[PDB]
Order: C-alpha cells, then sequence, then structure tokens
C-alpha cells in the first residue's frame, strides 16, 4: 500500500502537540487505494504504512522520510498514489513532492550546533551537534522514547531544518546520541 498521513506535529503556536487526523481503519483503507482527501497542514507529518508508523518532514517543497520506514512506496494523495521523487537507500532517505497544504521548513544556513529534535509525541529535545551527522542528547532517553520518530526534524534555534532523524546511538537501551541526514545531503540529493 501507500504511505498515509495520519496526523501531524503542531508547531504553529506556543505549545508543541501531536494531532491525529485519521484513525487506523481509515488509514488501512487509504493505504490500499492511495487516495487521501484529508486536508494537510504543517511541516511535520505523522505517517503510517500497514505495519509501521513514523514521521515525515517538508523541506524545500519535498516531504522527506526514511527508507527503512517507507521503502519504495508511493504516498497517498487526493488524486491517487504519488511516486517518490527521491530514493536513496545508502542515506536511508526518500522524498515525495510535498502535499498541497503543507508548509516547508527552510534549510539552515546558520552554522550553529545547538539543535532541537522533534519527536512523534511532540517532545522537543535539545541536541548538541557533534559532527556532520551526529548530535548528543543533553538528556539521554530510553530507545522507546525515540522509536517512531525517524523522519522527524532537527531544527536550529531559528527554526530552520538542520537534518532528518535516522537512527539512535544506544548503549544498554539508552539513547545518548542521534544520527541524522544533514540538510546539505538533502540539498545534494536534490
Ligand atoms: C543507519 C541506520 C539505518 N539505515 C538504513 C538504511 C536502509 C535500510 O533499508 C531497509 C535500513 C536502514 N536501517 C537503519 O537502521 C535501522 C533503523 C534505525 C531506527 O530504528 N531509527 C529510529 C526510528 O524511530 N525508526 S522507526 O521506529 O520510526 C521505524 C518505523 C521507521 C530513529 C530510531 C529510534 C529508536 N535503527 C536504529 O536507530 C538503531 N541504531 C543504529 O543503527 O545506530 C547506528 C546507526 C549508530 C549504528 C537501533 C534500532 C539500534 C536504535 C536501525
Ligand atoms: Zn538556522
Amino acid at each position: 500500500g501507500s504511505v498515509v498521513i495520519v496526523g501531524r506535529i503542531n508547531l504553529s503556536g506556543d505549545t508543541a502537540y501531536a494531532q491525529q487526523t485519521r484513525g487506523e481503519e481509515g488509514c488501512q483503507e487509504t493505504s490500499q487505494t492511495g487516495r487521501d482527501k484529508n486536508q494537510v497542514e504543517g511541516e511535520v507529518q505523522i505517517v503510517s504504512t500497514a505495519t509501521q508508523t513514523f514521521l515525515a518532514t517538508s523541506i524545500n517543497g519535498v516531504l522527506w522520510t526514511v527508507y527503512h520506514g517507507a521503502g519504495t512506496r508511493t504516498i497517498a494523495s487526493p488524486k491517487g498514489p504519488v511516486t517518490q521523487m527521491y530514493t536513496n537507500v545508502d542515506k536511508d532517505l526518500v522524498g515525495w513532492q510535498a502535499p498541497q497544504g503543507s508548509r516547508s521548513l527552510t534549510p539552515c544556513t546558520c552554522g550553529s550546533s545547538d539543535l532541537y529534535l522533534v519527536t512523534r509525541h511532540a517532545d522537543v529535545i535539545p541536541v548538541r551537534r557533534r559532527g556532520d551527522s551526529r548530535g548528543s542528547l543533553l538528556s539521554p532517553r530510553p530507545i522507546s522514547y525515540l522509536k517512531g520518530s525517524a523522519g522527524g526534524p532537527l531544527l536550529c534555534p531559528a527554526g530552520h531544518a538542520v537534518g532528518i532523524f535516522r537512527a539512535a546511538v544506544c548503549t544498554r537501551g539508552v539513547a545518548k546520541a542521534v544520527d541524522f541526514i544533514p540538510v546539505e545531503s538533502l540539498e545534494t540529493t536534490m
């Protein structure tokens, strides 16, 4: 089936919170047909397949997510399934054209290393950048807390996109750091 948008992380106000826009039955139906007529809003979408759920983030007019979540699948849209515009298994990255109604993040040009990871539960987690594709959690969390947030963004203090969350760096079940696709690699892929 297609990947289906089932909610979003609302970042528009003073408070970050998840919203569900489609339940599991409707999601299952929409995945089979590839036809999704629901209104899309925001920069960070919660998405699902038949078997998994994760995030997808709009940057530069593309809705980006991880290959390990989406594989080569289409995404459901008001006019039927939409094929990926980008697929890179080596970077664990896919992208589709961004849905009408979505808002896109701007790629960061700040050169700053104080970042913020947004999870599928609308937790905003500070992250110190530690390399091109790594950042440390200021406060370590069990894996559980981050599971299902691949595809979500790392943002700079100004709200620009710095990367897409890919993997957790763990020791005995605790995530001390994160691995992400840097926005420059998105821009190159482009
Ligand atoms: C580089 C990662 C990767 N690349 C892939 C490329 C292609 C591919 O093709 C099949 C598979 C890949 N798998 C991948 O990793 C897989 C997928 C990915 C994962 O689960 N991603 C998350 C997460 O939340 N995932 S998620 O729950 O949302 C899942 C629904 C998407 C964000 C994590 C939250 C806990 N993985 C790790 O994070 C592992 N850690 C990892 O390998 O650490 C390294 C890279 C530092 C060694 C865990 C599970 C031990 C924590 C293993
Ligand atoms: Zn920035």
